Order: C-alpha cells, then sequence, then structure tokens
C-alpha cells in the first residue's frame, strides 16, 4: 500500500495535462484548479502534476514517498546528516492529518517523506 | 503490482548509495557494481541508483509500469510521435522478457514505461 507519488511541476499545466489524459491516457482523478494541481492516475499508478547534469539534479520533481515509521525515520536523519533536512517534520491536516519532512540528497533530489 | 520506480543519475555512486542506506535506512535489494547500477527499497517502496527551466527532471528515469503497452505505444506514435525517446523494443535477460519505450512529456520529464510477459 506504500509508494512513492511522484509531484511534477508543470511551466503550463493545460499543456502538461493534454499530454498526460489525450496523449498517455491518463485519467484525472482529482484536482484543486485554483492550485493548477492535477492528481492523475494510469490503472493505479499515480503522479501529480502542479503548475507553476548540474547540480541540483531531479529540478521540478518532488517524491511523495509514503513511509512506515515517519518519526524514527525523522530522528534517524537529524542524527546522522542533520544538514540533509530540506523541510522540517510537520503536521499537515485537511481531521485528516499527514505528518511529513522533506530531504535533500546529495545529487540534489528532492524526498517529501510522509505518512498519514 | 503495478509501480513507477525512480532512477536517479548520480555523480558518486558510492556516495548516494552510502546516504540512501545509512541516512535513510534503505536497503540494497541487487546490484549490477560494473554498471554502478544498484536497486534499493524502503519497506517495499523502491527507487534505482545509476552512477526552474526546460527541459525538467534531469537525471531522473521514471520506470512506469503498465498493463497494454502496445496501444499506448501506437497512441503516442500517432498523436505525439516527436515524444518518443527511445521506441518500442522488447528487452530480454536469461528467457524473460520486458517491453519497453521511453517518451518525454513537454516539461522535459523522461518515462520509461515497462510491460513484463
Amino acid at each position: 500500500t506504500l509508494r512513492v507519488v511522484p509531484e511534477l511541476y508543470c511551466f503550463d499545466i493545460n499543456v502538461s495535462q493534454s499530454f498526460f489524459v489525450d496523449v498517455l491516457g491518463f485519467e484525472v482523478k482529482y484536482e484543486r484548479p485554483d492550485e493548477e494541481f492535477v492528481y492523475l492516475t494510469l490503472d493505479g499508478v499515480d503522479v501529480m502534476l502542479e503548475g507553476i547534469l548540474e547540480f541540483p539534479l531531479g529540478s521540478g520533481v518532488n517524491f511523495q514517498w509514503d513511509v512506515i515509521d515517519i518519526e524514527p525515520l525523522y530522528q534517524r536523519v537529524n542524527e546522522s546528516a542533520a544538514d540533509s533536512i530540506y523541510l522540517a517534520l510537520e503536521s499537515k491536516s485537511y481531521i485528516a492529518t499527514q505528518k511529513q519532512f522533506m530531504v535533500q540528497t546529495p545529487d540534489g533530489y528532492l524526498f517529501r517523506f510522509c505518512q498519514d
């Protein structure tokens, strides 16, 4: 049930959404128009679109990564490479809550570890 | 069973592997040393390591599992052939085969769609 859902930043959200839907055949599961946010899936494999080899690599990509131990992992990272923490641990809610924090790897990739 | 497994280019494969294993707690499932390739997982979620301006996502290749790659490829070839990065091919190893093709989205992201069997 744990998955990594890439969140891709797009220059022209309508252009990107059309490519994914019309060309690749993805289906829109839901959206947040005012944020130019689109959650898509292709047979159960999901991807997120959000409108706007040199370090940092992976520009525009944010790996939303499901974990089972958000607190222990956060403490493990603070204990071994605190400077790699990009966004501090937080509880984001809508009540439904999702704890998460971000890390930047040595290559520049950004990971958003999450747990509901 | 279908998943998307990101493959990340690394400046120094040893440094990146140590970061994922030591700092993040990932486990190496298997490797291909002479290729500087490493396959890792964190409780079932996998990632591959390999040693804002267009194109975005440099260094990333999304290995994306699909159910029926043939109809997908024919539609891409029809309505967006210039977006094809790697043409459809059947890749095999000792016989296990996987069909795949790569496409670049308008923003520059590279997707490697794959279908087993």
